[PDB]
């Protein structure tokens, strides 16, 4: 259909503008749909960028309005006293405000649907809430409307949630226009979405983004697909992967290098009320934290994450055992059976079950899936979905068989409660990944797995050597390979926190030269360096001019290949604040060649200081763009938790950043 009420270039400057006269007797029926292109790059802390409202003394809460906050959030109140109704919906970080220094046009639309009985609010093509009530309120039906209002909501002949911004196009449709027509609204997006909300994956969540360009020109992603919400393990969490040929512009569908079947691939929709936001998936393996890197002698792409078996997480997992028994300098998984109070079983060669108490083989094998086989035949278990259609979470089985995993609660063999490294390798460049191993333990028996840091690992330019950082308590721990990966050792490096979450990123200054960038406990961005291939590691020292908050943030680095300013350059990626994972910032780095020194001479905003950030992914594109693939949400907030569609990756150039 036609709108029923178009205008345009309205610029929004503490002062509302009236436009009763023009909409308020086009308006009929119960359904309606706003759609509305805005930009806001300076918001005031509270907006409304539209309101429909009572402006008469006595009915100050009789009012529909579409409001803002300056931390990105979005959402709508539709109040009738006389109905005592007063509804609020929103969903933080649905908005952009700027991009490459340019105010954004973010594209808003809003469905009010009277059949349905459900208000569906759009941002920027993607879907931030639909929520339906048993009694539905259209929002011109609110008692005495008698003024329709931009950039304000005007209560008892005043101005409220005045709105700094321009509304650049508004349309008013007397319909509920449904989602495909939603679909064909033409966007002005600064992002795209590699991973996303109905995709293959078909988890309705993604956390801990990675990138990294393979010597063929494919740009590579991984990153946790999360089932239960947003939540870390415990959970339902896979691997999941994604490549584009064609430096960023488009991506492949999602495929898994990881993945356990034990519970359902749902796309959930996870309550964000305070009362069961924190439902957790409880029984469930999942995997978490994955990082890349790309092998020049094999050619072969190698990926790790961390594995937890069902029901565990860093909350729980056994911080004393490594879920491994040393027998001869060499390392076997152990195994529980069904009925034992301890764990009696070891995997040996072959896959083989061995009994510890009396030092027999049995007749179950492990197979390359730690799957179960009792005689050569493939054992099953029953599968779990999860719902709340009893109004909180239920695990249940759904009557579908599934190979028994060691790593799953349903089987006969278990391994130990705690966390482990898993690798998984690719012969084509992400087309397809091989059944993930486990690594070995590197810091004992009796010693749980460290944890692996997201995002990339480090291929070293002159050698075949191969690098992943991980932290435990008291240290970082460099998982080193000089094989393609077939055998990995550790280096240790002391640094002066006990139980950080020390997430680090290595870049190459020059060869051999090593420099990890590292979150602390402290609010700044630690450093160490390496000058022998990462053999032996130095003191900590701070980056000063960077802020982040006392928990930190996950930071990613590159080595720029071009010279910047006549001087090598790295890349930082990081939020900039000491208040929370908001106000990301590229900042460059120029070289010392004296002393090997940084100056971090640019800082690039990439969207407001008071927009979320969190944690990201950086890559130097074929082409020498930077491709950002990043968390646009405070993913430490309890307030935005389970968000859909907030990993969102963006191009840029170096001309932007300086």
């Amino acid at each position: 259909i036609s709108p029923i009420f178009q205008g345009g270039s309205y610029q929004l400057n503490n002062k509302s503008i009236d436009i009763s006269s023009l909409l308020l007797d086009k308006l009929s029926g119960e359904s309606q749909t706003v759609v509305m292109k805005f930009k806001a790059d300076k918001p005031n802390s509270l907006q409304a960028l539209f309101g429909l409202s009572n402006s008469k003394a006595g009915f100050k809460n009789n009012y529909f309005s579409i409001f803002m906050r300056d931390s990105g959030e979005i959402g709508v109140e539709i109040r009738d006293a006389q109905k005592g109704i007063n509804y609020l919906f929103s969903r933080p970080a649905s908005l952009w405000g700027k991009h490459k220094g340019q105010a954004v046009e973010n594209t808003l639309v809003f469905v009010s649907d009277s059949k349905d009985k459900t208000y569906t609010m759009y941002v920027n093509g993607i879907e931030v809430f639909s929520e339906t009530v048993d009694t539905f309120l259209p929002i011109s039906n609110i008692n005495g409307i008698d003024k329709a209002t931009l950039g304000a909501v005007n209560r008892e002949g005043k101005e409220h949630y005045l709105a700094k911004g321009s509304i650049d196009e508004i349309s008013l449709f007397n319909k509920a226009i449904s989602d495909q027509e939603v679909s064909t609204i033409p966007l002005s997006n600064p992002f795209q979405l590699i991973f996303q909300s109905g995709d293959s994956t078909q988890a309705n969540y993604f956390r801990i983004p990675t990138l990294y360009t393979l010597s063929s020109g494919r740009v590579l992603s991984s990153i946790d697909a999360r089932y239960g919400g947003t939540h870390d393990s415990k959970s339902k969490i896979n691997i999941a992967t994604s490549y584009s040929d064609d430096n960023g512009k488009t991506w492949s569908e999602p495929i898994f290098a990881m993945k356990f079947n034990d519970y359902e691939e749902q796309l959930v929709y996870w309550p964000r009320d305070n009362k069961l936001k924190n439902s957790q998936i409880s029984g469930s393996a999942s995997f978490i934290d994955s990082s890349i890197v790309e092998d020049k002698k094999s050619g072969k792409t190698i990926l790790l994450a961390d594995v937890m078996p069902a029901g565990i997480g860093n909350n729980n997992a056994n911080k004393a055992d490594s879920g491994f028994k040393e027998i001869n300098g060499h390392y076997y998984l152990k195994l529980k059976k069904n009925g034992d109070n301890d764990f009696r079983y070891t995997v040996r060669e072959n896959g083989v079950v061995y009994n510890e108490t009396t030092n027999k083989p049995t007749n179950y094998t492990i197979n390359d899936k730690y799957e179960v086989l009792e005689g050569g035949k493939s054992l099953t278990v029953e599968q779990y979905s999860v719902d709340f259609d009893s109004g909180s979470l239920r695990e249940r089985h759904n009557g579908k068989q599934v190979p028994m995993n060691v790593f799953y609660k349903d089987s006969l063999f278990k391994v130990t409660p705690t966390n482990y490294i898993a690798m998984t390798t690719s012969q084509n460049r992400g087309e397809s990944w091989e059944q993930f191993k486990l690594l070995p333990p590197f810091l004992g028996e009796k010693h749980n797995g460290t944890y692996l840091c997201p995002g990339q690992g480090l291929a070293l330019k002159s050698s075949n050597r191969l690098i992943f950082a991980t932290y435990t308590s008291g240290e970082l721990t460099y998982l080193i390979s000089d094989d393609s990966g077939q055998t990995w050792k550790k280096s240790s490096a002391s640094i002066p926190f006990k139980n950080a979450t020390a997430e680090a990123q290595m870049v190459e200054l020059r060869d051999g030269v090593i420099r990890t960038f590292f979150r602390t406990t402290t609010g700044k961005i630690a450093y160490m360096t390496s000058r022998d291939s990462g053999e032996t590691w130095s003191k900590v020292s701070y980056i000063d001019g960077i802020q982040q908050t006392s928990y930190g943030t996950q930071v990613s680095a590159i080595k720029y290949s071009q010279l910047i300013d006549g001087k090598e350059a790295v890349i930082l990626s990081t939020p900039n604040s000491r208040s929370g994972r908001k106000g990301g910032q590229l900042v460059v780095g120029l070289v010392n060649k004296e002393d090997d020194s940084i100056d971090w001479k640019y800082h690039y905003g990439i969207d407001l200081p008071s927009y979320g950030y969190a944690y990201s992914a950086i890559t130097e594109l074929p082409n020498h763009h930077i491709g950002v693939l990043f968390e646009k949400y405070d993913s430490w907030s309890r307030n935005e938790l389970h968000l859909s569609n907030v990993v969102q990756y963006i191009d840029l150039e170096i001309n932007d950043l300086t």
